[PDB]
């Protein structure tokens, strides 16, 4: 090789589990330490390490990515009744997403990556489309119970500035039930369509939000309300100008409307709906793993990109066996190139802005001159008819050809 | 000479709003009335009669279903701001699906109503799919409000029995927001595992169960355990038997599935899924008016059969003006044979039984031959290149045409 770029500002580094934790690492050795010179303030969120931590390495995770102001996170396993078991932890520790994206706040934006020769669900879909998943509240910061026996269920507001108090009684359970409570701020909401409108803006493509206000009036029309006010007074006029448009639309009807379109417009969708469209979004376009999901935060400086697909166990369970596995590693890739690609934009770094950018491009050519995992060749010729180094290749030779193809590109600059 | 099936039992009847109120009708007068000596308790559920009633017909509407068994509804319109100044509201009266809902309880099963040629969104759907969509609280009976300063938000629980009462401070909000609590109860839960099991086991298909657990540990844990709980009592030995499984899934993963899936399967949706869900279910398999939505209630001997698509406003506009339009009546014609079929299978009627079935049929090959309504004859040759009375017909001329292969097919009876 030769000089490997100097990136004068560090970047945090969230590790994560299983199989992603292993390729994470062979993306760093193969494709980032060779080529990129830059300090990793390194954290990591290993289900071992944040039970040893008592989850406290997440917390401080977050911190560390609102001082240096980009992270890149490797996916994680949010515990459940199994894992506890399996890993022995000391209690179920909460989502590690749920609580950077908290500390954090903002957007999560999500996009497909698209390969010409990946074969897409939704034939319609001949233009890609982005989710704006609001990161912050509703169900993710929630308060749910389980209740056993009869018994009131209320909630009680009272104001700081004493005025006052208000209750409303939720219901009288007869019997036993279930009941939760959850919240969303003026301020999240409005930097969240910040984000959204400015995001539509720089693709030149209409945004829609989408939301339920004609069951839940109130807290449902607030997102509407703070939507239409902030497009009016800040975004209107080029909207206009670049001929496209904002529109609030049901739920229900938006997902059909999505459905039935040709793609090509922003999507703003409150955390919950973010959450299931961006998967029916990433398998339709094609494959769960060819996605970016990157967190802005309002503050236009702040971000953290993930890889937000699973863990993959079974490949995990399988290389634990010593044996190799051909797992997707592009989203994780993509969490690298978009975590760099911003350290360079907010350093001035164009060579690590120009790097992160070709290895993308590469990681979608790579693919789309035949060499993929076995996830991605079973999407063209069928998951029962691919053959090892006939139809795909192993993760390990995976990422060998990146890097060869890595090189050459850069070598051609 | 008075050949019409006589009913000996009444059914509920719900009319509704604009252009469905209109091909309501039409259904009534040419394919029902004609052909069926039915006694119909009628409710007037039209936006104008909930208004003069301060919304008590819907009410009463649901106290006649439980009374009588079935109902039979036309698709009505939920107000909002708009419509508020539209009709002149004395209030923004609540949905009356909710509404009627929340009295009867159950599952509403969602189908869609396949047509050899009309083309699906989703290749991949080679099967059909039904979705149970629980009928009951969460989203669609919780207590939302706006929050205008900062305050504590904080839940209390407080049994009747006289044990302990329980506190929880959801959030301190430091400014404006908003907030919601929102139940459930083991009793509906359990009702609605019982019908999807039940469904799934007359299906002879796998049932899915999907939520959100890892988030709502205690919320959704809850549907969780009642499901598997139900499932090991009741019906593990039959779905053995029978070669077919169980199984919950996560949400996010859970509609990634279905999309790259085959079809042939029952979905167990929590309320909110099943509204979003239901709707990317229809518009998949071709469009939103091929779609049949059935209340099917706890005491297993109610139902409900719906239109649960809009009221078509902009056709209305063009019928307010004298001029005919071509919407499609098939979704309404199918709430109305649920009905009778039903009430058929209660009261023993083998020819009620049999002549909603039969329309059910004629309604399919009617549009399998060639003659339907320009929403699907724009699925076929693009809503762009579709010519009234070449690619599609009226309402009426279509009405007409199924009225023509009704009589045909009962003949041959
Ligand atoms: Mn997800
Ligand atoms: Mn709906």
């Amino acid at each position: 090789a030769d000089q490997r770029i100097k990136v004068a500002k560090p970047v945090v580094e969230m590790d994560g589990d299983e199989m992603t934790r292993i390729i994470w690492q062979f993306i760093k050795e193969k494709l980032i330490l060779p080529h990129v010179d830059v300090q990793l303030k390194y954290f990591d969120l290993g289900l071992p390490n944040r039970d040893q931590t008592n989850d406290q390495v997440t917390i401080d995770s977050a911190l560390a990515t609102q001082k240096y102001s980009v992270a890149v996170k490797c996916a994680t396993i949010t515990p459940d009744e199994a894992r506890v078991e399996e890993f022995k932890l000391k209690k179920m520790w909460k989502s590690p997403n749920g609580t950077i994206r908290n500390i954090l706040g903002g957007t999560v934006f999500r996009e497909p990556i698209i390969c010409k020769n990946i074969p897409r669900l939704v034939p319609g879909w001949t233009k890609p489309i982005t989710i704006g998943r609001h990161a912050h509240g509703d169900q993710y910061k929630a308060t749910d119970f389980v209740v056993d026996r009869a018994g009131t269920f209320k909630i009680v507001f009272t104001p700081k500035d004493g005025s006052s108090a208000k209750q409303w009684e939720v219901y009288n359970f007869p019997a036993g039930g279930v009941g939760m409570g959850m919240y969303n701020t003026d301020e999240s909401i409005s930097g969240f369509a910040h984000s959204c409108f400015q995001y539509a803006i720089q693709k030149k493509w209409p945004l829609y939000m989408s939301t339920k206000n004609t069951i839940l009036k109130a807290y449902d029309g607030r997102f509407k309300d703070i939507f239409q006010e902030i497009f009016e007074k800040h975004y209107k006029t080029d909207f206009d100008k670049y001929k496209i448009w904002y529109e609030h639309r049901l739920i229900d009807d938006m997902v059909a409307q999505v459905l039935k379109s040709s793609g090509g417009f922003v999507w703003a969708c409150k955390n919950y709906d973010g959450d299931v469209q961006s998967d029916i979004l990433a398998q339709g376009f094609g494959s769960l793993g060819l996605m970016t999901s990157v967190l802005v935060c309002p503050d236009g400086k702040t971000i953290e990109a993930e890889a937000a697909h699973g863990t993959v166990t079974r490949h995990y369970r399988e290389h634990q066996k010593g044996r190799p596995t051909s797992t997707n590693p592009i989203a994780s890739i993509f969490a690298w190139t978009r975590g760099l690609e911003h350290r360079g934009k907010l350093d001035g770094n164009q060579d690590l802005i120009r790097f992160a950018q070709t290895l993308e491009k590469v990681c979608v050519e790579t693919v789309e001159s035949g060499a993929m995992t076995k996830d991605l060749a079973g999407c063209i010729h069928g998951l029962s008819n691919v053959k090892l180094n006939e139809h795909f290749l192993n993760t390990s030779d995976f990422l060998d050809t990146i890097k060869s193809n890595l090189d050459r590109a850069l070598g051609r600059q």
